[PDB]
């Protein structure tokens, strides 16, 4: 079971490795050595494993002129950059995405000794989580709705009334289709292109027609032609950018700069990644770019203009609460809707949801940070058609023409190190087959020999400073002790002291972290090896308060040790964002927005986030890391003033 997954790997890369090929001798010793029959029992094993890595897609090559034949895979090379991947293959790999980018950030964070996102993080675009909510609610309660809309002749600011029949995805970006009764037609709104956020007609009714088919809809959009960015850049910044660009240069005058140019097709799209990256960035043209970026800008200096509300929170007992930390039992759940949303007949929210035992509500939020996020970076955008009508959610198939897609070297081990983590989840009763085994056999062809490490969550080399922790660790495990912990702040001039339970021992990107049950925090930390000033057992067993409690976040989700606390201010069109960052407390406000306590991985994100969202965001406290926010905007601001 686990050792022919195991085997298949292993086999994989000994064939991609090798460039001259290698005979069967070979093979047995290097990967069949736990076969204790000879040659008759492996080689049929054998001859098995070849037809089993044939239909993932991997042709084995044989080199002869019986015993005699030498194999190979990849003929000279030794990855496999392109992979076709199926619907359910796709989304598989897009929640691994979604892992890797949280583990990066932390090991970006963790390893900083002037704010630049690490390599192989973009800023994540999305549909706002509020227009999704809206225009959700809108469909199950059979209400209308209107919103501003920048008309498709690019002219007036023009205010619709809208019937909604379903929500779509395509080329990675969101539409609206529904019935515009200004119009008495259907139509087909792209949600970068609102204006406002959606009022829903709670006074209204309306039915859908019933022979309403969302995914021909959809399908007849034509893609948005490919124009041309031409941008000013500070030298060595802007890594995700500069691995689009077309041409680049010096640029004419300022010293450090470089002038780039990259392709887009929204320009709302761009004009929100480049506001991410305030004064680092200056769009020269076009000018259709250029004013949604000092827009976002303006409007985030002028929302921090705004007077400050007041800092007033409710006893968080009659509000309803922001997304909790991803949990491994939702992580679980996830990973089985992808054969509900892949299903000719798709995902019927309302009895899925009966069917694992939560809410409607609940079953949408998990499908919201599944499919709503966003494509992190090296995950390709041509990838996932998502039709979400009225209570059903599909993923269209297009039957015999799998996309295939290019991975790099290092988008494939970013990608695995994601797919591990999702494979090391609970395993339940009732393996092989799925999907998360099938895109992790791709993929590892697409890394080649880097899989090994990257696909592991246990095989990595610990350093020889650590070696000592990682051993008092795993002993402590194995003989259920507690210990005391004594660990490295951030910047190593002081240590906390706590008593902890330790649970797991893990790497990832060549990291060592262990799980434990914090008694200083009353809750499941996840602790980087490489700051353990020193461990000791304290005498006493494993309290077991892990296993006590509510669900605790998944690994990659659990609170960081370093993590800074930070008051916002939330616009109604911004209010998802208290969700996207698990808000410990929440006070609605007025006109739909609503004050937002967070936790940031690191204070260096948070002017990039602020300027990204344009407006829909602000800083309330504390007042160093505000003004420090609107001094990056300021900066990005004057480049424009001239
Ligand atoms: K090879």
């Amino acid at each position: 079971g686990a050792s022919r997954t195991e085997r298949l790997l292993n086999l994989l890369l000994a064939l991609l490795n090798t460039k001259v090929g290698l005979p069967r001798a070979v093979l047995r010793e290097k990967v069949y050595h736990d076969s204790a029959d000879n040659d008759v029992a492996f080689g049929r094993m054998f001859e098995r494993d070849k037809v089993d890595l044939k239909q993932f897609g991997f042709e084995i090559e044989t080199l002869m002129d019986p015993a005699s034949a030498r194999y190979r895979i990849g003929k000279d090379s030794n990855r496999l950059p392109d992979v076709s991947l199926t619907p359910a293959e796709s989304t598989v790999l897009l929640l691994a995405a979604q892992l890797w980018e949280r583990a990066a950030l932390g090991s970006a964070a963790a390893n900083a000794v002037d704010v630049d996102l690490p390599a192989g993080v973009q800023p994540r675009i999305k549909p706002a989580g509020q227009a999704f909510d809206d225009v959700v609610a809108a469909m199950h309660g059979k209400h209308p709705i209107r919103f501003g809309y920048q008309a498709v002749s690019t002219g007036r600011e023009e205010v619709r009334e809208v019937e909604p029949w379903g929500l779509g995805s395509r080329f990675g970006q969101w539409y609206l289709v529904g019935l515009d009764r200004g119009r008495g037609a259907k139509r087909v709104f792209r949600l970068s292109r609102m204006t406002t956020a959606i009022s829903v007609l709670t006074t209204g009714s309306f039915h859908p027609p019933k022979d309403f088919n969302a995914r021909a809809e959809l399908d007849e959009l034509n893609e948005l032609p490919v124009r041309q960015a031409t941008l000013v850049i500070d030298k060595d910044k802007l890594l995700a950018l500069r691995k689009k660009a077309t041409s680049l240069q010096d640029a004419p005058d300022e010293s450090g700069r470089d002038r780039i140019t990259v392709d887009f097709r929204d320009p709302e799209q761009l004009a929100e990644e480049l506001a991410s990256y305030g004064p680092h960035v200056k769009v020269t043209g076009p000018a259709e770019l250029s004013a949604a970026v000092v827009r976002r800008l303006q409007a985030a200096a002028d929302f921090d203009d705004a007077p400050l509300p007041p800092l007033e929170f409710p006893e968080a007992g009659r509000a309803p609460r922001a997304r909790k930390r991803t949990s491994e039992d939702q992580l679980a759940r996830m990973l089985q809707l992808v054969p509900f949303l892949v299903h000719h007949q798709g995902l019927h929210i309302q009895e899925v949801a009966d069917h694992f035992g939560i809410s409607r509500k609940a079953l949408i939020d998990d499908l919201k940070i599944l499919i709503c996020s966003g494509l992190p970076e090296g995950y390709p955008d041509d990838l996932l058609d998502i039709q979400w009508e009225n209570d059903h959610v599909y993923i269209s198939e297009h039957l015999d023409l799998n996309r295939p897609v290019r991975f790099s070297e290092e988008e494939a081990a970013a990608l695995l190190t994601g797919l591990a983590m999702l494979g090391d989840l609970p395993a339940l009763a009732g393996g092989s087959g799925s999907a998360l085994e099938s895109v992790t056999i791709k993929l590892t062809g697409a890394a080649g020999e880097a899989a090994r490490l990257a696909g592991s969550v246990s095989g990595q080399s610990v350093a020889p400073e650590q070696a000592q922790a990682f051993a008092a660790i795993t002993q402590a495990i194995r003989e259920g002790r507690q210990l005391r912990l004594r660990y490295f702040s951030l910047q190593r001039d002081e240590v906390t002291e706590r008593d902890v339970d330790p649970l797991r021992l893990y790497s990832l990107d060549s990291t060592w972290y262990f799980e434990a049950y914090c008694h200083s925090k009353a809750g499941v930390r996840n602790f980087r090896l490489d700051r353990v000033e020193s461990l000791e057992p304290n005498g006493r067993a494993v309290s077991g308060s892990a296993t006590a409690g509510q669900d605790f976040p998944a690994r990659l989700f659990t609170p960081g040790e370093d993590d800074v606390l930070v008051c916002l201010e939330l616009t109604r069109q911004g209010a998802g964002l208290a969700d996207d960052y698990y808000a410990e407390r929440t006070a609605p406000l007025p006109d739909g927005g609503l004050l937002a306590e967070v936790r940031f991985g690191d204070a260096g994100w948070l002017p990039m986030f602020v300027s990204q969202h344009g407006g829909s965001v602000r800083i309330l406290e504390p007042e160093s890391l505000r003004q420090e926010t609107r001094a990056w905007i300021d900066a990005a601001l004057v480049q424009y003033d001239s």
